[PDB]
């Protein structure tokens, strides 16, 4: 049981230890269209890449690249697409994906600006009656509503695709309160966001894959992913404690490089998993 192997790691203070055994069995597969010359601006870090395997394809002839990756947890019967906080150029594929793979949720766990920096561009509209057109892939996005909390806020959109006249509702679910460094010393308004997100209908195998971003889509979307996957499956398998996290993170792995960026990620990632059961026993 994990709740032990917590303890364990914990008092023995091995957390950097485990953190790198990970590193060493993490898969290692091509990413050769991330490192196309033509490919350089579409990435905001020259060292995070979609593998081949799994990257999402955009339907538009000329480039089909995006930073974005298809993971696929086939027992918890999930599937998330992890991206990177989009680029100023990157804004109009950003969108797109989300309208080609049918996705209902897009989850923020970054601020735009962290560190004196900007880790995202300002992808969404301030204010209902300043909507945002996308020339390039002939997409409008308009904000309906917006409700504002003290650890996240909600935002309802409307997309609608200018070239078939087709609108969808889109829910961004935006984590404000995540802290310029470490992790959360709670998991606890982590955990009320995920339930709100697993409550829209966002995860919900009657649309396409949920869109989680932070900076580079490893880090923080790592967690988000981790924590989800984990509690469905002690909610699925007779036995709850057959859920190993480090195995379910290898296999996440599989999909994209570098999930869970720091030790303090995998120790607060055991913590919402093992906070989140008491919720869910
Ligand atoms: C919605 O369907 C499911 C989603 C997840 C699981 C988890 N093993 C089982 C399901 O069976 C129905």
């Amino acid at each position: 049981e994990m709740e032990k192997e917590f303890e364990q790691i914990d008092k023995s203070g091995s957390w950097a230890a485990i953190y790198q055994d990970i590193r060493h069995e993490a898969s290692d597969f091509p990413s050769r269209v991330a490192k196309l010359p033509k490919n350089k601006n579409r990435n905001r870090y020259r060292d995070v890449s979609p593998f081949d395997h799994s990257r999402i394809k955009l339907h538009q002839e000329d480039n089909d690249y995006i930073n974005a990756s298809l993971i696929k947890m086939e027992e918890a019967q999930r599937s998330y697409i992890l991206t990177q906080g989009p680029l100023p150029n990157t804004v109009g594929h950003f969108w797109e994906m989300v309208w080609e793979q049918k996705s209902r949720g897009v989850v923020m766990l970054n601020r735009v600006m962290e560190k004196g920096s900007l880790k995202c561009a300002q992808y969404w509209p301030q204010k209902e009656e300043k909507e945002m057109i996308f020339e390039d892939t002939n997409l409008k996005l308009t904000l309906i509503s917006e409700d504002i909390k003290s650890y996240y806020t909600v935002r309802q959109l409307e997309l609608e695709n200018l070239t078939t006249q087709e609108t969808r509702e889109i829910l961004h679910f935006h984590y404000t309160t995540w802290p310029d460094f470490g992790v959360p010393e709670s998991p606890a308004s982590f955990l009320n966001f995920l339930f709100k997100v697993r409550e829209s209908g966002s995860l919900s195998p009657e649309h396409g894959p949920v869109v989680v971003h932070c900076s580079a889509g490893i880090g923080r979307s790592g967690t988000f992913c981790l924590a989800d996957t984990c509690l469905l499956l002690m909610d699925k398998r007779k036995d709850p404690s057959s859920v190993d996290i480090k195995k379910v993170l290898l296999e996440m792995r599989k999909f994209r490089m570098g999930l869970i960026q720091t030790a303090d990620q995998l120790r607060f990632s055991y913590l919402a998993v093992i906070e989140g059961a008491k919720f869910i026993m």
